[PDB]
């Protein structure tokens, strides 16, 4: 297991950066966490849905609509491009103060 | 951020492993390493020496009267903690590192 102080401050990013690769959808954005993280990180359904509602108030993602039988995709935006630059910046800056104390 | 949080006490813990110290040393030696990119509040400082403390991971001693000032030193336990949380630390980065390119 992991920091949860960590991650509670990257998972937008991490989701915004699941969506630069390309549109997804819920189901689809968790199992990628999980999967890529080779289990170490599951996202409860919570976290994740309130993550899509934020992000999408915040301007960072929108919302389109499948076929009806109807999904919720999302696509990030230029906005949202900008918060991830701006995070990841933040993550190395981050990792940098970290490394010097705990080797 | 709330993202250091995690890792305030082991960034004291580690200074303690280099020597005994107290909160004015500390918190200088964090400005310092980290060349101003982190400087940690006195009220994190001091709630961090506090529950370290309640945790068994340091113990505090006491300088001569000049006042006396309050020195801790690491524990076995404390040690065993900080290990730990290194382990924690790289596979932290491993996940977040996954993403954030
Ligand atoms: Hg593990
Ligand atoms: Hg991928
Ligand atoms: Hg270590
Ligand atoms: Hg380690």
């Amino acid at each position: 297991v992991i920091s949860s102080d960590v991650i509670r401050g990257y998972v937008d990013t991490i989701i915004l950066s699941l969506l630069i690769e390309g549109d997804s959808y819920g189901y689809e954005i968790s199992k990628n966490i999980r999967i890529k993280t080779d289990e170490l990180y599951v996202i409860k359904e919570t976290t994740l849905y309130s993550a899509f509602a934020r992000l999408e108030k915040n301007g960072y993602i929108k919302s389109y609509y499948g076929e009806e039988t109807r999904r919720t995709y999302y696509r990030i935006t230029p906005e949202g491009i900008k918060y991830y630059k701006q995070k990841c910046e933040e993550w190395e800056l981050t990792k940098k103060v970290i490394n010097k104390f705990v080797k």
